[PDB]
């Protein structure tokens, strides 16, 4: 099962990286065959609410807590593919105060790293990148 | 049960990209034979809780994930038509510091294009463009 | 029960666009032909959960990435017989720096036109309306 | 049962104006009715789950999408009888550059209208009013 | 049972108005009651699902559309003793632009009431007081 | 079992105050007396959903209401054993406008007491302290 | 129980600090033991509905309480390996006037330290850090 899932998201395209699509597939292949097991147990007669109220309040808490990692690692999924965001643009992200110029060099899933004129390096959450006004020259 | 959901999307012009229109129907008719699926295996005796609550929360988890991208999808999905909105046209969005004036050249599903007076290429979100003033000279 | 829904939008007057009016009443009879559809399947001993449970996250997500468009459109239609906003109506929208200021030529069901000193035209949505201090002279 | 649903809403003073409070008490009749209706049909074995999921959909759709309209109402029904909101007082709403100034001459449901120095008319919401520092000369 | 409830609330100070301790108890008593019937009437056979999911579904309405006046009830309840804020005393609420002075005159289960340096009475809500910077001279 | 809520709550350090512990102690027997009584009740035959869901109504209205007291004793209790907030350390909490500098004088469970250069006595919760950039000489 | 999650916390570096590991491993162990005991309870015949709902109640309060702390618990386990954020690093924070400036000293699981040009300890919570810019030199 743990072939099937690397697979699917290799073809896919949602993970790229091997480790992390490794520990994806691994994480999807025991919650599967945790629920598979959970509804043999339950078929037979065991009342299986009491664990299905823990499976869902643990992953409710998994899941809320994890929620900028999983809304950064959407936007990254989301943004690939973008013609202003190429290493070598020169791209401004931001409106007023909240400002930020530089050129990319370098693109990453929780990160999008800018050269600034001075030289310093800018990590811009590609969560922020999704809801802002891109300037491209 | 794919053609019927891509006829489905093309009459209602929900989804008009060829490609994100075919993906969206195997997604739906993958999630309807599963649904029936799991209807059926529940009715001759099989319990079907912990499958539900583990395919609810996994289906939680990704709307919340995508929730940017199902916005913004949803707000070119409203957009489009607008008169206001049309290439050639000079707009503005926004009020107060946080302004953003340029012509319309392009539009998008996730972007809307505008070209500024230096030349440069404005990214505005159609969630931002929805909820905003717009000035059209 | 298209009809019927047709006359009960038109004597309420939640939807005044005959557009609009007739798809919303083929919605709702599709929907409740699928609520009645679903119910006489499970008195028979279908098990229908799965089917509800993929309904409901359908429903939740359609109704959570449509929230502005729901939220603009109730908002026009509270809004609706205001005295301050009418046709020729000098008004003010807004406090501060975000301030709008144009004469009232036109409304709609999803944003308000204002006609600026320069004659610009102004897009303001019902909600930014709602939930702001208007001025009127 | 308009009949006790207008009288409970007259006594308790939710509403005042007699056409709300009709409208109000129909909506309640219907929706006791459905209820008392509904549970006589699952009492004979007829399966009322989908009904009631769709029920629980559209019902939680309603709501989110007044959810402003709601905050009003209550906001104008918890500030009644407040002394400093009374006609021909002189007040002043919010904190900093967003304030507003200007005599009470009439009170509405939706809407808190105030006469500033110039004569315009001021449409302050009484969602506003409430979660907002008011100054009362 | 309105009697053991008023008593109750007495007894804990969660509420020291008796007109406000009347009504909650007469509003407890009357959901108790109803939940007891509603168990018996399920008790004997009577399908009560549509009834427990209608007063849900209206129990949530109320409770998301009182959000503000229940925020302020905890407030005021929660900074009751509190020896900043005392009859006479001089105090500030609030950082940068968006702060008030003024000295404690009277206190409400609503409004906290200042009287500035000119005499203007301030009224700042308990749920401002808790999440702000409280100066005390 | 309220002497044993009560040993838990002062060997694990939630809660300090002798008053505050038997006030959670209490509250922790009474919910746990009352749940399996629920239980024993439904066991025998009683229709326990609508005493489930009035509960369950209540406790999320309850829980929704004090949010900010929820909040801010989470707030104190992580951040207790910080070497920054000491007596007697000058710290300083904010950045920009909304800054608050003073020295640590008195820690609290709501508050977060600092004494200003001019002698003024500063109220900082402990929410505003947890999400907040702390500089401290 | 508690040896096995231990084990598995270790190894998978969600924990690294050993009282924090056997403080999670016992509330793991001491859920998984909870949940066992009321499925076997509910298998013979025993009514958990009640226990299941108070248990879920308490477990969301507890969650929703703690909310910042875990998300700064998993800022900090994501945050972790960067190249950015190392020992002896001139990093900067944020943008505009909520701007900060300092050396990287020390990193914790709940603040990361910098050191000012003055020599000021800033403490900047991790959840800070992963959703704003970081400019390194």
């Amino acid at each position: 099962m743990k072939r099937f899932f690397n697979r699917f998201y290799l073809d896919t395209g949602i993970i790229a990286d091997p480790s992390q699509r490794s520990l994806a597939s691994r994480v999807s292949a025991f919650l599967v065959q945790g629920a598979v097991a959970f509804s043999l147990l339950g078929t037979i007669g065991v009342d299986t609410s009491p664990l299905i109220a823990a499976a869902g309040v643990t992953g409710a808490t998994i899941v809320f807590a994890c929620k900028d990692f999983g809304t950064n690692f959407v936007a990254s999924i989301v943004l690939s593919g973008q013609q202003s965001i190429r290493t070598g643009n020169l791209v401004c992200i931001g409106t007023g105060l909240n400002v930020v110029k530089g050129k990319v060099v370098d693109w990453d899933t929780r990160y999008l790293y800018l050269r600034s004129s001075e030289g310093h390096l800018l990590h811009v959450p590609n969560n922020m990148v999704l809801n802002s006004v891109v300037t491209w020259e």
